[PDB]
């Protein structure tokens, strides 16, 4: 026989964790949460251990040990646990769009709710309660648990906007209610209620906790930017910094430790994605979610134990009618308090942020769930009761009322939110959104089929049983009237979504950028029957305010401007580039699928005109800071490269191939490089018109000794958008090398057959064919952006034309742009770098045909004419001339009239068109690979 | 001004975490560990707070709050934290190979060390210490921290065998030292030292801690097998179960809680890989490593504080010469005890487990590191001192000596291990292992180059800067004399390694199976100059003990027999199949690379003869339990399928594409299927010779109404290995469908040109061509395993030959095996399922050529003769006959003599040969992307 040995606290915490795990496991699909079961279990335990004084042995000893937990220690240990992950698991890029909508619900909402509840309880509750203590009860009861609301919101189908609003409101409500509760608790203890002291305390708490949290977050983020490869240190740093900032705010500064911890979580959500490594973030979120879960379980059991102790003390409170007949009244008042706040803020809530529909307002009511934050506050009040300011009855009554309110809310509000959402039809998947799920439910089945195919022969083990395999993926299994103008836009937006998906899979865009773009397109699908509203959801993230232009002054160094310019314009430039590239690809895909149609042209024109704002922002970036785009492109490319290397390194880790020391060294080096780059923007030099020439494909790879002495002293290559390089039909004068920018070509004799994006990227030589053959310019070039380009006189090209080893590459370089001009149907979608491989192969050879010979074009080959005339075989005598292209008849043969040079060449997700793009030997193949006809 | 408010414990823990993080960060490459810095910091803090009584404010208040930590609570909270992750992060498949070599070091080593140290201190230490106290000090000082040894072993290059031995020895030493310390502590308090009581206490502690840990592990694993998709619950269950089992052993059973927690960790390592999901197992390990780190930091600071209190109490102990002149003596004694233990166990250690070289024995000495386990034990003794049995001086001296020993070990033993491993040349990479690092360092550079290629055009942002990209991966940049018979075998083993890598990447084999196979091959490269010794590392994992055969009795149901057979014969079957497939692929690769050579043939014969044991084990599995191989194949395939689906769903979560509810539902369904599969083996039915016929590519896909009534009543299709189906040259009688098994073909007219694996897998029709044309059998068929096959009379085939739609498929089916017979060089490496796609396409020109016609074979085409005679064009008059194959001359043309049927067709990592298998347009392409000539 022992008596409350301190080891019994370990018993209590372990038993509480076991009970919480059991409650969470058993109550998964049921309406009731596991927290109410935990509270009931704690109530029963405390009742049978205090009101009956049963000999619980060591189980009761731990209960009694935890019963005298310090009010300050309870909040110091359990409140940082409850609210760190909710602040940490926050999407700042999504909270930036409804900051105002939640702030109106944060400060004014909490103030109105606290005032209404305090006035109601002071008027009604027959406990002779002072105004200070009634306002304290109202303030602590205005706190809403983020854990409960996020658990409820994911339980049933709710819109992303509404879920974000509710989660942000709950977190901000806890943040403000903590301050309100602390203020009224200080007032209730010994402090005079003079407005000067109240204002000073509010300042020292709010703007003395926010500042402390910001300072701690800045210091810890700077530290994390130097902890290269250690997940354990990174996860431990969050614990240490949060639990040290809570102490420094509560004890050393007198501020609010809870608000400091929440501010630290906000800072981590905002400014710590470059600090925590990608591998560490998932484990960090899991750990903090588990810590919040443990705090919820421990608090919901301990509060039940202490409620059972207080109300089953000397048998008055539990048996008094003034408790059970006024808990319901307090529930009614806190429900009416929510209605009052919602109704008061509605005339202005719907005009801010995401807006607020009447259905969303009805959901805003009944979504107020009280959890372990209010429970912890009331338990701290109970443990600090018994003084003259707060009697033992007052603190016990506060804790009992808060527990009853928590139980009633989690029982009724959650079940009603189930009923109301299902009644307002806001939980049904929309028609254009219950079409991409079907796509990523038939694609998953295709991936499963391919995985079965790969593991198919295995003669040593034998054949697998396909029905058994499909028994585990059975959950995966269960036109577009082009004259619509509504379904066409939906298919185009599906193509944009697929392009964003491919860009993320390729690693071209980050996860947050991909999330922003995908949510923008998701907004677009809702407003699809009017126009293409997908850039409307991206302009919040794409802004170029005019106060960046003053950075060109001497007040700051030019090299110092780049870091700020890159940091501010990083996400916006990535978003704009992804937007424009996705719409280019989707325009090409839509034309390829729908063919030539009026509605397709309408949608293409809509997309082209919508991309204007993104093009304008990118042009503003080009004109203001030339090097920011290059820096961010290099950062993006190297981030993708290092992520690919890191993934390969984890694959190597999964294989017992290399020694652990060497794998550790490689992983440490790659993570160190990744942190060194994701920490600060890469430093990239600026070319002096000689580096661009050297990097250009034409130069260095052709001229042995060109005008190199003139490179260091040459005119500015900066050309504004819309500047015409040369006119169509004019006599050749020289070539225009493209270094950086976009130039667009238009022509009349060279008809724009099917080109939608007739532009030439960097590293392209223009005007070479005209200055080689002498034929006039086939098209005019207009710059679509700030283009860096060089002009070389045609006489230099003609002089270089002396050598055949120069001639063949010159003709290939000319063909590089001829393929894009003559046949833009299938040679415009492909990139220039991919087109380099087609011409650099040995199968494509520059052959100077002799007069009277025959040119034969294969079925999977396309020929181009560089000079001379060609006459078709088997067709009417229509003499073909310079440029022009040869295509298979299924003319497979030609006639070489005069001297001619000819070159013969060789020959994306389907989300845009999912339902349309999808013997006996094949049947036997299917039987050999599946055992039946299941494909 | 306050006085030790309980909130100051939060200060202490947060400040200790911050100090530990700072010490770990600052001391990373330095010789000294961060734990000695933590101990020094704690010593300084305790000294200036007690010996000087400085006003530390709230910092000292937390120190004085933690100083009163209960001896029982300190071990209940901090000891499970220290030793759970070391037991959890333990490879059972690797410790099973050296159980004896560390059990010798576990019980006998700890006993000898404790006895020697206790006798030495009792004889020498001038504190009038009883034998019980001296033995207690020896027992607690014989504990070695797993954290310190694993940190040291990863710091410098040590062999996998030696590192595993050291880690297992440290963990087992802690496990035994806890029991020894508890026994001597109970003896020192009030218990009689009679052998009956000692035996009873040892029995109760040992086998009531191991038993309780096993029971808790079984219950928790059964629970985890039903927690489908919740990582937080899975990680919390480990905490709850460990900290509840510690209490149940220490308080409710009187056993050792530490041993119970360690046994629970062992059970989690062994029988919990299918219980914890793959997603959780990384965050779980991270969390428990962090918990161990926090426990280490807190203990190393608190022990320093308490040592500074005890020695800087009333100023005697710190200033006594008998402390500083006997701490060094105790260090010498513990070093001598380590030397004695190693020397005594060496004559029989080297005959067990992995063996023990003299260099490995020298490394075993100086590798004994004392950490937070001994520190925690001595701190518990100090906190429980002051009684009559143990005085305050005795406990203070125990704690001081243990802290000094910990400091001295972590300072000197680590440095000596650094100096000696470098001196014994055991840290240098071997020659055949400093060739796969080079392979997976040129391959990472290739992957980086390809990643730069993918993000290469991007006209909108511009071109990336390749030098900046390579500045972050610069860490990657810095014959085989075939007449060797040593380098050839090394290349073959590298090919086997590459095949295992491809099997893991494809998802064919699990991570643990891949690790076992790869470490077997790593063992092989060491003894490469003698023979192919890589199966020796797999026969520990591949065993078929004779007591499995008794399961066929009536004592147990047959349906229950399969289960135990599946878990027992799962890893061994997978390992054997991977072994055989990898050696087949490596034999083919070696023939392809080296061509025809004597040494290549020698290595191929070595591999073929060595795979005999794996073939025999698989044949034993076939004969004993026919359905186990099919069940494990189905489980493997479905596991791969579900893992691919899980990766796809993770990527889809990374994309803001699907609604959270729907994607969560998909993830939950996939994880539920994965858990339901990893919990119990898949249930697969047994065919009745009709299901196999139906699933065969020939039947159902050919006969409308075949002998189906005879399917239910037919002879047994079981054929033993080596049974000949039909003889070569005999007249055709029928066909032999292959349902399950391996059949080998040998021939002389076919000459067996270059076939290394002349076998036919399941789903193949054999003898069809002979029964169609009437020509005698081209080869004889011998079964290489238990083959399920069916025989159909040739007259049925001839009757079916009536329909042309039947005839074309029959001829294609015959060609399916003809390509493998006529041209095995290029048509045996490909699988049968892949060969189905070659014949099922429309390019198969199965045309009955007329006499006098011309057969033309393209350069990328291969012709096959089904009947008749064909004459070459432009070649000597050598008439070709039935079978035989046509190949391009660079004969491109042929002459059809009589009626003939012909068909025209169309046309792995390089680790085996890494250093050997690796213009102007191409130069321009190279310069266009990177801006220079870097490739
Ligand atoms: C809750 C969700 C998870 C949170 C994770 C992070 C938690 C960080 C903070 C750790 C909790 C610290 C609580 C210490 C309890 C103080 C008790 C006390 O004042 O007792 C005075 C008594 C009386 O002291 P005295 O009488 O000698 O003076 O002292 C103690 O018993 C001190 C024990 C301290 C250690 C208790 C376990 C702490 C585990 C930390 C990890
Ligand atoms: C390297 C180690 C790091 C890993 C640590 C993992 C710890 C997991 C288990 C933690 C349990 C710790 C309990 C300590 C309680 C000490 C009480 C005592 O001595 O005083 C009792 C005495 C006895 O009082 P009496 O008069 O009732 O008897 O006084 C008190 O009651 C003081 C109040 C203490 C109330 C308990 C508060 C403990 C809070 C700690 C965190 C809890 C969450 C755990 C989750 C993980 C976070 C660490």
């Amino acid at each position: 026989k022992l008596e409350s040995s301190p080891v019994d606290a370990v018993l209590f915490v372990g038993m509480s964790l076991v009970l919480g795990i059991a409650s969470r496991h058993l109550l998964r699909g049921t309406r009731v949460p596991y927290t109410v079961a935990l509270l009931v279990i704690g109530i029963a335990l405390g009742s049978l251990e205090y009101g009956a004084k049963h000999n619980l042995g060591k189980i009761g000893h731990g209960i009694r040990i935890w019963n005298e937990i310090d009010p300050e220690l309870l909040l110091a240990v359990f409140l940082p646990a409850l609210l760190f992950e909710s602040s940490f698991s926050m999407e700042v890029h999504q909270i930036k769009r409804c900051l105002g909508q939640m702030v109106l619900l944060a400060v004014p909402g909490v103030l109105i709710s606290t005032a209404c509840l305090g006035s109601l309880v002071k008027v009604t509750f027959p406990y002779e309660w002072d105004w200070k203590t009634s306002l304290l009860l109202g303030g602590l009861l205005s706190a809403t648990d983020p854990v409960a609301v996020v658990a409820l919101l994911k339980e049933l189908g709710a819109s992303k906007k509404l879920s974000t609003i509710i989660e942000g409101e709950s977190l901000m409500n806890d943040g403000t209610a903590i301050v309100v509760f602390q203020l009224f608790l200080k007032m209730a203890m010994g402090q005079n209620s003079d407005w000067s002291s109240i204002i000073k305390f509010l300042l020292k708490v709010a703007l003395g906790a926010v500042g402390i949290g910001l300072a701690f977050g800045i210091a810890s983020v700077i530290w994390l930017k130097f902890i290269f490869n250690d997940t354990v240190i990174e996860i431990t740093l969050t614990i240490a910094v949060s639990y040290f900032a809570y102490y420094t705010a509560q004890e050393w500064a007198g501020a609010s430790g809870v608000l400091t911890v929440m501010t630290l979580g906000m800072f981590y959500a905002a400014f710590a994605r470059t600090a925590f490594k990608g591998d560490s973030q998932k484990s960090l979120h899991h750990f903090w979610e588990m810590v919040a879960y443990i705090a919820n379980t421990l608090i919901f059991i301990l509060s039940g134990v202490v409620i059972a102790e207080g109300i089953l003390d000397s048998d008055k409170i539990a048996y008094q009618g003034n408790s059970w007949r006024f808990l319901f009244l307090l529930y009614v008042y806190i429900q009416l308090s929510r209605v009052v706040v919602v109704g008061v803020l509605y005339p202005l809530l719907c005009r801010f942020g995401y807006g607020l529909d009447w259905k969303e307002s009805i959901i805003l009511v009944w979504s107020g769930l009280r959890g372990a934050v209010a429970l912890a506050l009331s338990l701290s009040v109970k443990q600090s009761s018994g003084n003259s300011h707060i009697s033992k009855e007052t603190g016990t009554l506060f804790l009992f009322f808060t527990g009853g309110i928590v139980f009633l809310t989690l029982i009724v509000n959650g079940s009603t939110t189930q009923f109301v959402l299902r009644l307002l039809r806001m939980d049904i998947l929309p028609a254009p959104k219950k079409r991409i799920l079907e796509y990523t439910k038939y694609e998953m089945l295709n991936k499963a089929l391919r995985a079965f195919q790969d593991l198919g022969d295995d003669e040593e083990l034998g054949p697998a049983d396909w029905p058994t395999v499909e028994s585990y993926i059975s959950s995966l299994k269960g036109s577009l009237d082009p004259k619509s103008l509504k379904d066409i836009r939906m298919r185009f937006l599906n193509g944009v979504q697929a392009t964003y998906w491919e860009m993320l899979d390729e690693g071209r865009i980050s996860e947050v950028t991909a999330n922003i773009l995908m949510q923008s397109v998701d907004e677009a699908l809702d407003q699809v029957s009017t126009t293409l509203c997908d850039w409307r959801g991206l302009k919040p993230h794409v802004n170029f305010p005019n106060y960046y232009n003053f950075l060109h002054s001497k007040v700051v160094p030019r090299k110092l401007v780049t870091y700020f310019a890159v940091e501010r314009l990083e996400s916006a430039c990535y978003i704009s580039a992804a937007f424009l590239r996705a719409h280019t690809i989707a325009r090409q895909q839509l034309y390829d699928f729908l063919g030539e149609s009026n509605i397709g042209s309408i949608v293409i024109n809509e997309s082209e005109k919508e991309g204007e704002e993104a093009k304008k922002f990118l042009e503003k970036v080009r004109s203001s800071f030339p090097q920011v785009l290059r820096v961010v492109k290099t950062k993006q490319v190297t981030y993708s490269v290092l992520n690919h290397l890191l993934g390969y390194i984890e694959n190597l880790e999964k294989v017992g191939l290399l020694e652990e020391k060497e794998i550790a060294h490689l992983h440490d080096a790659v993570q160190t490089g990744l942190k060194k780059l994701l920490r600060n923007p890469p430093i990239v030099k600026l070319p002096k018109l000689s580096d661009m020439i050297t990097s250009h494909p034409l130069s260095v790879a052709l001229p042995p000794a060109f005008c190199e002495p003139l490179k260091h002293s040459k005119k500015e290559p900066m050309k504004l958008r819309g500047v015409t390089l040369y006119k169509e039909g004019s006599k050749p004068t020289g070539v225009w090398l493209i270094f950086d920018g976009i130039v667009k070509w238009k022509s009349k004799i060279l008809s724009n057959n099917h080109s939608l994006h007739p532009t030439f990227s960097h590293g392209s030589t223009l005007g070479l064919y005209e200055v080689l053959t002498g034929k006039p310019y086939l098209c005019d070039l207009i710059t679509d952006s700030m283009v860096l380009c060089f002009f070389i006189d045609s006489e230099k090209i003609l002089s270089l034309q002396s050598d055949s080893t120069i001639d063949d590459f010159l003709w290939q370089e000319s063909a590089l742009v001829l393929l894009k001009l003559l046949r833009p149907q299938i040679f415009e979608s492909v990139a220039m770098q991919e087109l380099r491989a087609l011409v650099s192969t040995e199968s494509s050879k520059l052959t100077t045909y002799v007069t009277g010979e025959s040119i034969e074009i294969d079925c999977n080959s396309i020929g181009l004419l560089l000079e001379g005339f060609v006459k078709p075989v088997g067709i009417k005598e229509e003499l073909i001339s310079s440029p022009a292209a040869l295509s298979p008849s299924n003319a497979t043969q030609y006639i070489v009239e005069t001297r001619a040079r000819a070159i013969i060449f060789n020959i994306h997700r389907g989300l845009m068109s999912w339902p349309e793009n999808i013997s006996l030997s094949e049947r036997a193949m299917q039987l050999s690979i599946f055992g039946s006809m299941v494909n």
